[PDB]
């Protein structure tokens, strides 16, 4: 390992590098990055103070950074990172705080910078080759995609939606598994989902309005602790029997992991394998 | 749908094919034959009362059976389904009992019987062409992955432990996962495993003797409740970490679902995948 020159965001950085000694905190697209990369990082986030099942992989030689927006400076400076890996969530107070632990570089959480993410990790890492191959075989596979994506389901409505403490969510058109659906697919998103702006609550009559021709449904047990029951409930809702996705076997629960961020490279691939499956004629 | 005549393991059933009438009771291999199917039980196994977040996707239009091993005859009557697959872990008057709802036919639990699990539920359900090619794929991705894994791969020692209550688990040769790993892809089998005749536990001692070079490591969050840092304990304790598996960076935490019940056509599929990533001469 030398100190190198990472140019991320078009901003420049030095790192040592090739290395292990990464503290993530703040960024939990860059512990999917891991995840994707099969990199173990020495500091990872705590969720509700554990690594979830889905982290474990990667958190194998990890201790806690903190939980995702709340850094733990001791921590950090107690692992004496290489680099940490936080996030432009951050503000620039706590960027600056964070620093006085290491060499800092703010991950976006953006879904379109997505690939720079995974460059960033890999460089980091020695993993380019790696790295590049997996954006290489996404693009040829979401090429593919949607090649076998005939012309009416290309122009049907496709909804993601999310279930948490037990309500309904929505989210922007370029924000969490939408970016793969409609940015990157090309269905077209619904007027709801151009108009949010985060994550939006929706109700079941806005949801029956809408009448998607394919809903995927994310739910987490996690996040819906105190109303387990949230998805069976409406389930057997008259309403949502009448949806002409549920007619239609067009509802795809948890066809990504459900604690997945939705606009990480691991996330873009799981989805557009699950999409696949799904929207292609075959179907 | 008229009625079939369906042969499973050297027995005759008269069943209305295809249907999507089908109560699931004590069989989560049949369950998991469900998730590869893409078929939507109308009864399906509750866990500790509720649908694991790994099954929502075919639990959608499924109401509870019971818990695995208490099977709800008030339940499984009120579906009158056409079908009950229960499982071979019932006693005869348990699966007697069950007849009185519907047709029963004992799914078995025996790793060996994944095709002819996988056919049944196909057969049931109008997809035989969709089980065929899973398995032709399967034997042909097994037969590509053992080429492609060198023969110190081969000759190596792997291991596939479960932690359950804080505890740490290895399996008989042909039970959970060790029916892949062993018995397809021909690694060779330890003598503890060899000896174990169910899940076993082992302690941290006997697996530095045995110091695999390879290990699956499966944690559910769901079975550890009440010991939900026995993972991270088990990892900074010393002994582990002197562990060549662990100096070789080749313990693989999570590489399929936690909740896998490890011998079934999903499940082999996901351990074939995840095999093939670690094993392969790549690396
Ligand atoms: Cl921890
Ligand atoms: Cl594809
Ligand atoms: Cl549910
Ligand atoms: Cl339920
Ligand atoms: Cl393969
Ligand atoms: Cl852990």
């Amino acid at each position: 390992s030398e100190k190198k020159k990472i140019e991320y965001l078009d901003k420049t950085y030095e790192v040592t590098v090739p290395t292990d000694k990464i503290a993530i905190t703040g960024s939990v697209e860059s512990m999917e990055d891991a995840k994707l990369l099969d990199v173990h990082p020495q500091g990872a986030i705590s969720f509700s103070g554990k690594f979830p099942d889905m982290f474990k992989d990667i958190t194998d030689k990890a201790e806690p950074t903190g939980e995702k927006m709340e850094p733990n400076i001791e921590k950090i400076l107690e692992m004496k990172p290489d680099v940490i890996l936080a996030s432009t969530k951050f503000p620039e107070k706590t960027l600056q705080k964070i620093s006085t632990a290491g060499t800092t570089i703010p991950v976006s959480h953006i879904s379109s910078n997505w690939k720079e993410n995974m460059m960033l990790l890999a460089q980091l890492t020695g993993k380019e080759k790696k790295a590049k191959k997996i954006i290489a075989d996404y693009e040829q596979d979401l090429k593919e995609t949607k090649t076998k994506i005939n012309d009416k389901a290309k122009d049907s409505k496709a909804l993601v939606i999310r279930i948490r403490q037990g309500n309904i969510y929505i989210y922007p058109e370029q924000v969490y598994f939408n970016s793969t659906l409609y940015g990157d697919l090309g269905l077209k998103a619904p007027n709801e989902v151009k108009a949010a702006k985060a994550q939006e609550l929706i109700s079941l009559e806005k949801l029956s309005e809408m009448n998607p021709d394919h809903i995927f449904v994310q739910f987490s047990d996690d996040e819906n602790a105190d109303k387990p029951d949230a998805l069976k409930d409406l389930e057997k809702n008259p309403i949502w029997k009448s949806l002409k996705a549920v007619k239609e076997d067009h509802v795809y629960v948890n066809s990504v992991d459900p604690l997945a961020q939705g606009g990480t490279a691991w996330s873009k691939v799981r989805f557009l394998k699950a999409a696949a499956e799904k929207l292609t004629q075959n179907k």
